[PDB]
């Protein structure tokens, strides 16, 4: 897919939630919903597994939530930001919704069927293969490989 | 095939479907169990009105209810819902690695994630429940718009 005027903006708020969570002592995910008309952040989190004893709350899923309750309509012109290649349940979430673009900071460390279900869905998806991000799950997964597998159901 | 814990399992959901209901919330609930000695994880149901959660389906909340686990506790278990999976619990019977989903009815509701987690391998069971049926069409009737918001149209 092509890029937007906002994917720089989306990319910077979802690394710094992917940071902030990487401080709070959790998964170094992060993400956010913004509107592709004005720019406007519906919402913004990250993963919260570690801080919530959450099974559910990946960063996509946090996001979400910190959108809170929405008019369907309201995600139809949106475009998710996500630091990292989302997973199945993530993939989702975001076809359930209808968010009609994705953006993706990597796909390196992680990459599941989801990310092409999506196009095949009819949904856009734009790789950015931000090093940012690349480099702070790369250390994660490095020095706690256990508490990353178990984010994934390994 | 049929598992011996499915009448088990689906009274359960229907039960939290039942308590959720009572909650002014969306009816449905589910519960996921343990398929070698029955033993019931979890259980739940939307919180969506409970909790004003966007993400917290009647699935969502029960693997939420499980808490943390091992991946592979996951690879035995069966999870029950009431109402056939929108395409976000789909996802995370996928990503989880939940060998079977049992389903309470597919008549008020049903996704493309019902033929994907048979695409994907899993096993899909629609029992077609009229107790479920019947309190999911009646909160459809009753309140049409909060219904919409709930599958995002
Ligand atoms: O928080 C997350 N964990 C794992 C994968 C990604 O979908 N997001
Ligand atoms: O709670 C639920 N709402 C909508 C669909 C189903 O996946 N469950
Ligand atoms: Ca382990
Ligand atoms: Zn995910
Ligand atoms: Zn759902």
């Amino acid at each position: 897919g092509m890029a937007s005027k906002w994917d720089q903006k989306g990319m910077d708020i979802a690394y710094e939630e992917a940071l902030l969570g990487y401080k709070e002592g959790g998964v170094p995910i992060g993400g956010c919903l913004i509107n592709n008309k004005d720019g406007s952040v519906l919402g913004r989190g990250h993963n919260m597994r570690f801080q919530k004893g959450s099974a559910t709350l990946h960063g996509e899923i946090s996001t979400l939530e910190n959108c809170g309750r929405l008019e369907g309509k309201v995600y139809k012109d949106t475009t998710l930001y996500t630091t990292l290649s989302p997973c199945e349940m993530c993939t989702g979430a975001i076809i359930m919704y209808g968010i009609p673009r994705c953006v993706i900071g990597e796909n390196v460390n992680f990459k599941s069927k989801g990310e092409k279900y999506l196009q095949t869905r009819g949904h856009e998806v734009v790789v950015v293969d931000d090093e940012r991000c690349k480099k702070l799950m790369k250390q994660f997964i490095d020095e706690r490989p256990q508490d990353w597998f178990e984010d994934i159901g390994e």
